[PDB]
């Protein structure tokens, strides 16, 4: 079994990605339980990096949104490193978790470990590298796709 989905962005742009519940069998559910309740509908990515890791998850840049969801600094069962296109929940350790995700363009060595990895970015990175500081998702949606 196996899921995936997708962030269709404001500006046209599109980001499609699939999940690891192997990675993280709760950060996956519970950003999926988010996604498919149109919880990131009018989030924005309130730190865009060009070229390398982006962060978002702010309701129209208002911070943390009202998710309900907490998680653990998870390293089980498969190795967390940031990679290309890999993405990983913002946390500070056990029970620091949110909304707040990253999508990586450029492999970050020094990030590795350093968040819960639970999902990849499968195409249309390079709307990271063009994306705008402040830039709004406009419908992120997650399905089963074994």
């Amino acid at each position: 079994m196996a899921k995936k989905g997708y962030i269709l962005m404001e500006n046209g742009g599109k980001i499609e990605f699939e999940l690891f519940p192997n990675e993280a069998p709760v950060t996956v559910a519970n950003f999926e339980k988010l996604a498919n309740e149109g919880f990131y509908n009018g989030l924005t990515f309130h730190r865009v990096i060009p070229g390398f890791v982006s962060q978002g998850g702010c309701p129209r840049g208002n911070g943390t949104g009202d998710a309900g969801y907490t998680i653990p600094c998870e390293t089980d069962n498969n190795p967390h490193r940031h990679v290309t296109g890999a993405m990983s929940m913002a946390h500070r350790g056990r029970d620091t978790g949110s909304c707040q995700f990253f999508i990586v363009h450029e492999p970050q060595p020094h990030l590795d470990g350093v968040h819960t990895v639970f999902g990849q970015v499968t195409s249309g990175m390079d709307v990271v590298r063009t994306m705008k500081n402040g830039d709004v998702m406009k419908e992120v949606k997650v399905f089963d796709e074994p």
